[PDB]
């Protein structure tokens, strides 16, 4: 049978699947108090993409299309196009355009556009609030608040490149809310075709998150961003498409230097990881360590307590 | 022997290896009038990374470190740290920090920083001119021109996220110059440990470039960006590390739908591609097509004319 495997990349050599930035560390903790249902970075070990997950690490949280000024403000409406600048098809059985951000927050970046006729270009700092009623990706439109009100032109390809997140008001780190999905269709209707919510079912286990620190652009934002799978893992499963021989793949985090294993964990065929541990914990790992698929096991396999 | 292969991704599903943006099209044309010696996106089919090439698609053209204001200006000096925020080692036998931009141009993006003590954050538009004498990556420092002169703090992690390129003066598209390497050490000394220059040696052949359109942020910039290998190809060869059985791997661009081949090309073990064609040409390809390694051939193999 097509042997299953995970890439041999180290945590720092990989990218976060929920925002275009590299992974930084591994984190585990209880999740019973949240609804863990991210839409980006979702894929079966079988290679089946889920939610709004797409292959490009750099295309996550980016938008493309054309814009029109909101008279009397420094705001603009962008009529979305697909990443390749083609028409966006709302008919597809997906939650929203692939790569759409999957959390409620204020993402700041830059809008850039070129005038086809003469090749003149321009850029403006802008922020898109995913918690806003005007955040309607699925319907084909999103809104930005910018610093300008006269330089962006109508009917010209425009792109939004994400940089980081901002926060307002006292009560620091109150936003963004990484575990709260935005309303892809606004008030027009509920979210559709979502990748399922995830939770550790085996007693004594907790989810293992691949963590990054989203850059902050203003205020006191909660910058923690946890994904269920590194972007390269999504890329790998997709191309390998190896058949899962059980519902659980046993992985060992090994140090290529010493050749020794640090801990083992469960990669569920559904596309998420759990370890045997109770309580929040920032994992200390050798910079050169990586994951290695060792064997398929039963869903009733008890993991060696994490260390 | 470990069978050699290239990823099954389509052009649009892949990323440019010289700037954090997706690939858009395939381009070929004469290169005898230029010095094709890019440092990013360089890797042997064997999996040996070259120049300033690193694995992360999102880390290309990004800088990390701390900054200090240049009194009397809106400029800042950044003392570089490695991508993981650790000390930058100038001793390494590399041209400059992995991921350093490899072309002379004015790259605009945003500097973001967080104050460790209270978690307050800030962001400012900034541009780094790689043709400036102050562009000294290899020495551990680069300079930015910004829109502020009082909000960035000293001794605080700061990151530069690239967005696009700008241009000044009449004579449009004069810059950037994608084939002109910047002086990594400034005037302190010549560039060192460069990946070799590349050129088609076989009569009737031209290099095959993987092209993207860098977003423009101001003026009339030449936005064309050609890399020798998709970033995922670099990632793939690195992990696969399959032994080259000849100096030339024959690839066929195939359409997974019709199952038919469009054209064939040469992937030199050194890490670049050539096709049989004379003159500039924007390749028209089926959106679902991809490359497939079919066989190792002699360096004297004549390619079927490209179509
Ligand atoms: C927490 C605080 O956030 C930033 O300040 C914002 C402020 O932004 C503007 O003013 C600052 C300093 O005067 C910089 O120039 C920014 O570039 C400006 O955009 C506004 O968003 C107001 C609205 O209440 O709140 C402040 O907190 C940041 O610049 C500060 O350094 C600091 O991190
Ligand atoms: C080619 C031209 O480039 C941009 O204009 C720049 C200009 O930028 C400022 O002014 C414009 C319009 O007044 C926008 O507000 C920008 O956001 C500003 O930064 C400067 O760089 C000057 C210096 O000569 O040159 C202009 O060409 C762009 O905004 C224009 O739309 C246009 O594409």
């Amino acid at each position: 049978t097509k042997p299953f495997t995970v890439p041999i990349l180290t945590v720092e050599e990989m990218s976060n699947s929920r925002f275009p930035i590299p992974l930084e560390k591994l984190y585990t903790g209880p999740s019973s108090a949240f609804v863990v249902q991210p839409q980006n970075g979702r894929c079966t070990t079988d290679g089946v993409l889920l939610g709004t997950t797409q292959l490009s690490a750099v295309n996550i949280c980016t938008f493309r299309g054309d814009v029109t000024h909101i008279a009397g403000s420094h705001d603009y409406i962008m009529n979305l196009a697909s990443q390749n600048w083609n028409n966006y098809d709302p008919t597809e059985e997906i939650p929203a355009p692939l790569g759409t951000p999957d959390f409620v927050g204020k993402i700041q970046g830059m809008l850039t556009q070129t005038t086809r006729e003469d090749g003149s270009t321009r850029a403006h700092k802008a922020t898109v609030s995913t918690g806003s009623v005007h955040f309607t990706p699925k319907l084909g439109s999103v809104q930005y608040t910018t610093d300008t009100n006269n330089d962006l032109q109508t009917g010209q390809n425009t792109k939004f490149t994400p940089v980081g997140v901002i926060q307002d008001g006292n009560n620091h780190q109150n936003e963004p809310q990484q575990w709260v999905l935005p309303n892809y269709s606004g008030r027009t209707g509920h979210n559709v075709h979502l990748a399922p919510a995830v939770a550790p079912t085996f007693p004594g286990e907790q989810l293992l998150f691949f963590r990054s620190t989203m850059p902050g652009c203003s205020g006191y934002p909660n910058m923690n961003l946890d994904c269920l799978l590194p972007q390269e893992w999504v890329q790998h499963f997709y191309q390998e498409a190896a058949p899962a021989q059980s519902d659980v793949a046993l992985l060992r985090f090994v140090n290529p230097d010493t050749g020794r294993v640090l801990f083992e964990c469960k990669l569920h065929k559904s596309g998420y990881v759990t370890v045997a541990h109770t309580g929040p914990h920032d994992l200390v790992i050798p910079p050169n360590g990586y994951f290695r698929f060792d064997s398929w096991v039963n869903q009733f396999y008890t993991l060696a307590p994490m260390g």
